[PDB]
DNA sequence: AAAAA
DNA sequence: TTTTTGA
DNA sequence: AAAAAC
């Protein structure tokens, strides 16, 4: 009766994924494509692989794929052969595809993004091995944090520890905002049970322009005092490295965690929840919508109609959905 | 690569 | 067909 | 002074 939306932001997506063999495949297809700069293949196959994870059954045949958007030809082609021997010879071809392995080994260093792992790899570099020792290379300071705790970020971040670097967050902030709301975003606040990563949003209802620009700087210069902040780069948010003593949590006796920080005006705090809660799929999708469907302007600071020529204010992701037209996702619902 | 224009 | 695809 | 980081 109901057909399935083609945008995230109007379905309902929960960590529950009954198509993991197919997504998986359509995940792999998408990086792939990535990697060779096709952005449009990559993009329709990270939507066919968004919409699988919104179903609450398995696709088990061909004709449990009818209705279902995001699934053109291709698409179904590579679906009908997961279905035919449980496997995708088309991800599976990926899979050993020397460009492919590369690619991912590479950017898994912290500081290494699709630029420089494609140099690496026409420069003939196959493991992190030879270009760590490499004597011509001359890398980034994002890079060598990457490479030295490389172990430790490429181990994901659980609950546990999520937690205590909320408390650390939390502790550091109210030190020199006491009136801060400090809330954690990304996919833990979506439910996740590991991430890559811990952000946070950060804001204050009686702090001034001044107030709200130092903050970052002070929150951060407190964590050097204190020998845990092994990386900062400050943009406004800040993408950091800190120094997580187990005694925290609830080997070395310590773990390197990423963590991103970003401070907003109190009064634009909904936009950059919405924002900063993610997934990145959903928020592509809230964007499009927004535009295509609605013809306003959405972003992690405002929303501006332009029909009307009015910017739209919103205490709380609620009113930012009412505002678009779409019956509230909530955050464990967004994990598209 | 799929959907809209 | 050509444009769009988040920003 | 492009790249990486959302
Ligand atoms: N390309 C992106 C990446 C991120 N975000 C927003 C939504 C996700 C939020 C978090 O960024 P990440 O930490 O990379 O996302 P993640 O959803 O938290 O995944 P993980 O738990 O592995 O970190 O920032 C976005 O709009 N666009
Ligand atoms: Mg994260
Ligand atoms: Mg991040
Ligand atoms: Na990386």
């Amino acid at each position: 009766v109901k057909k399935i939306s083609q945008y995230a932001c109007q379905r309902r997506t929960t960590l529950n994924n009954y198509n993991q063999l197919f997504t998986d495949a359509l995940d792999i297809l998408a990086e792939n494509d990535e990697l060779r700069e096709n952005e449009g293949s990559c993009l329709a196959f990270m939507r066919a692989s968004s919409v699988l994870k919104s179903l609450p059954f398995p696709i088990t045949s061909m004709k449990d794929t009818e209705g279902i958007p995001c699934l053109g030809d291709k698409v179904k082609s590579i679906i009908e052969g997961i279905i035919e021997d449980g496997e995708s010879s088309e991800a599976k071809a990926v899979l050993n595809d020397e460009r492919y392995k590369s690619f991912k080994l590479f950017t898994s260093v912290f500081g290494v993004g699709l630029k420089t792992a494609e140099k690496w790899f026409r420069m003939g570099f196959r493991t992190l091995s030879k270009i760590q020792s490499d004597k011509s290379l001359r890398f980034t300071q994002m890079q060598k944090a990457g490479f030295l705790y490389y172990e430790d970020l490429v181990s994901c971040v659980n609950r546990p520890e999520a937690e205590a670097v909320s408390m650390l967050v939390k502790e550091a902030v109210v030190t020199f905002l006491p009136d801060a709301l400090v809330t954690m975003t990304g996919g833990f606040r979506r439910g996740k049970m590991t991430g890559h990563d811990v952000d946070f949003l950060i804001t204050s209802p009686e702090a001034t322009e001044d107030e709200e620009q130092q903050l970052l700087h002070k929150v951060t210069d407190f964590w050097k005092q204190q020998g845990l902040l092994l990386y900062c780069d400050i943009l406004q948010k800040c993408f950091l490295i800190l120094k997580l003593d187990h005694g925290r949590v609830h080997g070395k006796g310590w773990k390197a965690i990423r963590v991103d920080l970003v401070m907003c005006p109190y009064d634009r705090r909904a936009f950059a929840l919405l924002g900063w809660t993610g997934s990145r799929q959903f928020e592509r999708d809230l964007r499009r919508y927004a535009t295509h469907e609605r013809k306003m302007m959405l972003d992690n600071h405002a929303l501006y109609d332009r029909t009307k020529r009015v910017f739209l204010e919103a205490e709380s992701e609620e009113e930012i959905f009412a505002h678009l037209g779409l019956d509230y996702i909530e955050p464990w619902e967004r994990n598209a």
